[PDB]
């Protein structure tokens, strides 16, 4: 994370109306769970949701960043007047001393692509387990992960197919290395082709790091009778948890995009389809065992199995 150390990451996120509004919205149509209570934000980049928090009544905020980003927090926070509230800690939540014992609340802005990739999720975690005062809370307290069928031959061949012919030259055998690099782009929602399939409920009360490398079968009930060409995924994020105003945001193709868009792993050997079918399958989601930040992602698929990685 000297890449969260760059102003270019934070204005990506902030830009990010539906994902910023979001935890806008939760914190500040749900005060009761901040008034005069002590949040810990895991992660807290500019200081952006330590100063929702202040604002919606927090008694004590601590801020806590690995990165350079941190020092900017300081002063943003100074330049808000906050500094009487939210305390900023340099160093990763895992390892830095905290001046309290116990938090109230713990907010975190943590997801990755296809959610997982990155692996906050684990730093959130071990926040919950050794700061979260019995009867705490975590916020966003629940998450989902769906798949959808995808039919695009156009854009299938203008990635792969390319390499077919290169200024004169075969270079076929570079879609071997092109197949297994999922991608994340923004989906033309005309291009589903199937209903969404959920393959994860977490629920971040109760879930373990260990329950973040799962398995699952799928059953995509097409609508459309075309070529599946790529299965996509994408994650739903709740706060619900003691919300008289409940918050939701998705981001499916179906959606606003977000700064996630979607994750898209390309089939080396697209296949028909129809419309009504049940088309099977199975996804097994694990941490890259050379880089636990990175994710590998294998779909079983008409009678396939193929192993993909999140960068
Ligand atoms: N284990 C860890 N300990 C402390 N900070 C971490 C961390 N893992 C990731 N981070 C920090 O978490 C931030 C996530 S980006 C979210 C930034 C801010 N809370 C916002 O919502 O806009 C990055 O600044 C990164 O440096």
């Amino acid at each position: 994370f000297s890449s969260y150390g760059h102003y270019g990451i934070h204005e990506e996120m902030l830009k990010d109306k539906i994902r910023t509004e979001s935890y806008r919205d939760f914190i500040y149509q749900n005060p009761h769970i901040f008034k005069d209570k002590v949040v810990l934000d895991v992660g807290c980049g500019t200081g952006i949701l330590s100063m929702f928090a202040a604002k919606a009544g927090a008694k004590k905020v601590l801020g806590v960043d690995q990165s350079e980003i941190l020092y900017q927090a300081m002063d943003i926070i100074r330049l808000n007047k906050l500094e009487d509230t939210i305390t900023l800690i340099k160093g990763k939540i895992e390892e830095v001393h905290l001046p309290v014992e116990k938090v109230d609340v713990i907010i975190s802005e943590w997801m990755g692509y296809f959610l997982l990739f990155e692996s906050m999720l684990d730093s959130v975690l071990y926040a919950k387990n050794k700061y979260l005062a019995k009867g705490g809370s975590v916020y966003p307290d629940i998450c989902t992960i769906s798949l959808v069928a995808v039919s695009d031959v156009n854009k299938h061949a203008d990635r792969i197919a390319f390499w077919d012919d290169v200024y004169g030259f075969k270079m076929s055998c570079m879609k071997k290395a092109v197949i297994p690099e999922a991608v994340v782009e923004v989906l033309d929602p005309k291009t589903l082709i199937s209903e969404p399939c959920g393959i994860k409920h977490i629920d971040c009360h109760t879930t373990s790091i260990s329950d973040l490398e799962f398995s699952s079968d799928f059953t995509l009930k097409i609508t459309r009778t075309s070529m599946c060409t790529a299965i996509a995924g994408y994650f739903d994020i709740y706060f619900e948890k003691n919300c008289h105003n409940r918050v939701v945001f998705s981001t499916g193709p179906q959606s606003t995009k977000t700064h996630w868009k979607q994750t898209v792993f390309l089939l080396e050997k697209p296949f028909s389809v129809k419309a009504g079918e049940a088309l099977k399958g199975k996804v097994t989601v694990h941490k890259n065992k050379k880089d636990p930040r990175s994710l590998t992602v294998t779909l079983t698929l008409n009678n396939s199995t193929q192993t993909y990685g999140l960068q």
